[PDB]
């Protein structure tokens, strides 16, 4: 068996507390994200040599899948592949920015505060269903950039480092329409030694 | 004072329950509905003359509009339109379809049972934030249609009979992820009689 898997939660699905609620990461991950999964598979069927492209794989070549799945590959590919990122770039544990992660924030945003008020501009300013990203190029130039619904940096040769779901499900049992408090929070479990390895991964 | 103001909604909070809760009520009406009316009006400080515009003649124009404002105004001038639309498309009093309208859903989609399930299923399949509609041309032709974000089919010169709000802050407190659930339940507080004078005013 070949096909896409979930990838399990890798805390207590209260570990994030009382950042983002239990019954939040529930329903994320058993739902939302399993959701997009199984999809994926459905629309592989016809095209089983699929199952062994990876995530990534999919995601660069959206333009040249047969046409009849290019669409649903990109909303169900993208729902998998950032949710996995996004589950994986939290923690319960303490963690802060190092290395040359660390360096590289200050090269490109000027400070890590400066970095984050623009990250926090950026995902409070997406509208309608979306993400905002820290991304980096090939070459460890970091940026700020969104997409919309499940659209992924990955589409466009950029490798994301961070990455917030700010989809209303993300955070409406909790925050409602208080984006601005869910973000604010969430910086408390992102896990920058995470966001090392994926910057160390150029 | 010719500013864009918040449509008061036009029955009890709890009025719609048990189909939508008054929690969401309250938010949905007076803080994201709230915004969109704030947010334009805030845009238009820079345009005063557009506070003249109606709603639908800001929709009718977003392409001639000038260039620092188009977005902005698409947005929220969208939200606000929608949103008032959307609350006085609900009701709790009962009723069903009749006259012209009742007439036209049987042309144009065969049954009432047809409609509803096209209805249904174009709701369920939005990906992302937006809404579904029944919409009629100007000659009085009836068809389904979505939208995403807050995109209106007024801005397309079809004129809405009922639409719906499958934005996730719409059905999440009560729904969660069963969008379908939101979907089926909302048909008990659709105001048949608002739809008829919709159509009529073509
Ligand atoms: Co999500
Ligand atoms: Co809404």
């Amino acid at each position: 068996n070949n096909k896409f898997k979930v990838k399990p939660l890798p805390y207590a699905y209260d570990a994030l507390e009382p950042y983002i609620d239990k019954e939040t990461m529930k329903l994320h991950h058993d739902k939302h994200y399993q959701a997009y999964v199984d999809k994926l598979n459905a629309a592989l069927e016809k095209y089983p040599e699929l199952y062994n492209y990876s995530l990534c794989e999919l995601l660069q070549n959206l333009d040249s899948l047969p046409k009849d799945i290019a669409t649903t590959v990109r909303n169900n590919a993208g729902g998998a592949y950032n949710h996995k990122f996004f589950f994986d770039i939290m923690t319960p544990e303490k963690t802060i920015p190092s290395e040359s992660l660390k360096e590289a924030i200050d090269r490109d945003f000027g400070s890590f505060e400066k970095f984050k008020q623009e990250f926090q501009k950026s995902a409070l300013d997406v509208f309608g269903s979306g993400w905002a990203w820290l991304v980096a190029t090939k070459d460890g130039k970091l940026s700020i950039m969104t997409t919309p619904n499940q659209d992924s940096p990955v589409s466009k040769n950029l490798t994301p480092i961070i990455g917030l779901d700010v989809w209303e499900h993300a955070y409406y049992l909790k925050y409602q329409n208080r984006r601005n408090e869910y973000i604010d929070n969430w910086f408390n479990v992102v896990n920058w030694n995470g966001a090392l390895e994926n910057y160390k991964n150029l």
